[PDB]
């Protein structure tokens, strides 16, 4: 494998960025951490545009529908982004459920959602009928969707299992991220931990929407012409972003501003686990800018 | 391996029961299902006693402290049992935490419990200090215990992770049973599904108290002289009871009144997974009685 976790700098940086037609970024851990933008990040995005290179964003975060996700970007200092550049697991879960939900067109099945109002909004926008929405003048639940659910409960887990007793009922998860570090130094459980409970209790394996599934790259290509061979994938999490990159055939860049540490990358290398090793790393994405 | 999933009947039955000094039973799925005793079960227990063979009971169910567990037995038609014959994951979790909790004798650490009042009662009876109990005139949490928690929540999961940020804080689970079938034909999530969430979110592997750990057999032997070579283990769940039996060196009998199906036993056999194959099976434990 060519992925040898090289520090991207100098001539190599200019040639890599030179060749690249476009760059896909995760957001948390890459552009910002909590409320603080990574210094130089907004400038890198400006420079990319002015070099005529495309930028798209690919987040496993299922908490916000696209419009509030756009706000999130703008709030943290990232200007004239178009909402169409932003892809989340919530958006891509809605797409998938539209594509896959079984049953007739003619009364549709409902989705039982474990997740918050932003995820629910994204689903309704795709035309999906949700369990627990107002009933007509109770639809069959045809999918269970496990999202980031800060109100997860035993009762909700039990109801999910009830729906999943029907083998035709889909089980979908927005992502399998196990936990996330917060700016106050603590951690919050991630969707992967909730998916673990639901899969264990139901005996069913979830379809996973988010990275490291290739699915989000399918959603992106639906909308944009991107040649994976000429696209950089830039992320902070090896098991999610870097694995995604390799599965899609992109050149992968680990940034060290987020979850994964350089020594974890180098440990995967030594163990010959090349799918979890980035092609390149940078301390922060501010290091990329001078290559343009 | 000798475990060839033979139907225990006739001469073989008389010689197996003849040799046996004692029999360990699970309760749910074996002695009863929901509110209904297995016909002939109370009689088998009577006959065992009158043949001078010991009977002990070994349940992963962490919902009841021993006294209410004894009630449960009596309610379902099982008479003069002594409470000392009954071993549960709740009882054995309390034991383990007494043995393993780190810190000084002199102010002790507290256990953060995910579980109900019966589990909490069992812990307090062993002299353990629980997080969220009245404070003196907040102790350091030194263990997280994952039990059967019908009030499990995201918030509780998040608090558990906070305690587990300390590598010295133990993570213990009462059992890893993924789900359970109810008498109304539905399923309830099991402790294993909650443990899956806690292990995923914390990145830590739980110490498991219940079957198929050998630990409960250690607790039993603490109190009773039992030769595993001369003890039958009788259970309905291959991955829990039958695996436990093999790990302890007992002769294993699958009863078909519970979770596991005969064809699952025979499938493990064919795949050479001998640790999950019983030595013998019976349709119900009523079939054992005539061997005495
Ligand atoms: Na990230
Ligand atoms: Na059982």
């Amino acid at each position: 494998s060519l992925a040898r976790c090289e520090r991207l700098r100098g001539a190599a940086l200019r040639d890599v960025l030179g060749r690249a037609q476009g760059v896909l970024f995760d957001c948390d851990g890459v552009l910002w951490n909590g409320e603080r933008a990574v210094p130089g990040a907004p400038e890198l995005l400006e420079r990319l545009a002015r070099a005529g290179k495309a930028a798209l964003f690919v987040s496993n975060n299922s908490r916000r529908a696209r419009p509030e996700l756009a706000l999130r970007f703008a709030r943290l200092g990232f200007g004239g982004l178009r909402a169409e550049q932003l892809f989340s697991s919530a958006l891509c879960a809605a797409r998938l459920l539209r594509q896959r939900l079984p049953g007739p067109p003619d009364a549709p099945g409902a989705v039982f959602v474990l997740g918050g109002e932003g995820l629910r909004a994204e689903l309704r926008a795709a035309g999906l009928r949700l369990a627990g929405d107002p009933s007509a003048g109770a639809p069959r639940v045809r999918a269970v969707l496990v999202g980031y659910d800060e109100h997860f409960s035993f009762a909700k887990l039990r109801e999910a299992c009830a729906h999943l007793r029907d083998p035709e009922c889909l089980l979908v998860a927005t992502d399998r991220d196990p936990w996330h570090p917060l700016s106050d130094g603590s951690r919050t459980p991630g969707t992967g931990s909730l998916a673990a409970a639901v899969e264990t209790a139901s005996g069913r394996q979830a379809l996973v929407v988010g990275k490291p599934s290739p699915y989000m790259f399918e959603c992106i290509t639906e909308n944009f012409s991107i040649d994976p061979a000429r696209t950089l994938m830039v992320g902070d999490r090896l098991e999610t972003d870097i694995l995604f990159g390799h599965r899609c055939g992109m050149t992968t860049v680990l940034t060290l501003t987020g979850v994964s540490r350089l020594e974890e990358a180098q440990a995967y290398l030594a163990a010959g686990q090349h799918d979890l090793v980035p092609h390149y790393y940078v301390e922060s994405i501010a290091d990329l800018t001078e290559g343009l």
